[PDB]
């Protein structure tokens, strides 16, 4: 069990966001088009998981481009922009301005995700949505960074998540 | 388990809708502010549920605003939009005119009542969402008119439902 906050209150999250060094779960979520999709398509690729309470609250759009095009820059890279929004809502979002290797996967009906990788929201207004987070994955599966957002509305440490990626 | 279209392909929707002549189930759902809200906040009055698979796709904001306007308008009625779609989805199909006596309310974390009511699609691209469905509770909790539209994204059948309303 985790604590984040949110409009001055904590907000349990359950068990471990992955410290670098651990292996990266296996999941399935689901895209835009509502088919499944696995970690495990995006074999040898080094995967950017931006992960939102939603794509609809908090967010600045400008803010995630920004963010999505230095990342997709990198060599080797795949941004995963994952939330409980359903796939329509994260189509929205993503309007007509999708870059190359920025993916919208909803964890709808793949709540596991969530506990799996130590983002699900426990308790609060926020509960059963995914906590602020960034967790990048190696070419061999093995998280290389992570970070929970103490305060869930501000904006992750994008320059330490991908300076792993240069090493 | 019942059988509803998509495309043309069957889709399996779980358990059975509530008939007519059936108490209603108690339910929490979720309101446009995140708070919970039962069906118990609606005691004395009729309520119309108007049950979507998503707010966000192959629906038409102008048709379902008539018939909230033409429901609403029969004295002692709410209606109900419900749907798996995230209560922000939800607050930006609403505007900021959705009119008294219509309360949008998510299932996001409340899985149960679409399997209580009978709406939860088990199968197919649409797993995880709502059947397109709608059921008239009179003000002493009895369902008295349930349709589960046989094509998912085709019109339910308001007439019959204001006609039930109104009697
Ligand atoms: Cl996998
Ligand atoms: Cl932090
Ligand atoms: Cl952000
Ligand atoms: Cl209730
Ligand atoms: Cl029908």
């Amino acid at each position: 069990s985790q604590t984040v906050h949110f409009q001055g209150n904590p907000v349990t999250v359950a068990n471990s966001i992955p410290q670098a060094g651990s292996k990266a779960q296996t999941f399935t979520l689901v895209a835009k088009d509502l088919s499944d999709v696995t970690l495990g398509q995006f074999a040898g690729k080094r995967k950017v998981l931006n992960i939102f309470p939603s794509i609809d609250t908090g967010v600045c759009a400008a803010s995630v481009r920004k963010f999505n095009q230095l990342a997709t820059e990198i060599d080797n890279t795949v941004v995963l922009s994952i939330s409980a929004d359903l796939p329509f809502a994260q189509s929205r979002f993503s309007g007509a301005e999708g870059l190359n290797n920025v993916i919208t996967l909803s964890t709808f009906r793949n709540a596991e995700f969530l506990q799996a990788y130590g983002v699900a929201i426990a308790d609060g207004p926020l509960k059963g949505l995914a906590a602020r987070a960034v967790v990048v994955i190696d070419e061999n599966d093995n998280v290389i960074f992570s970070q929970l957002v103490d305060e869930i509305t501000t904006e992750p440490d994008y320059e330490a998540a991908l300076a792993v990626l240069k090493a």
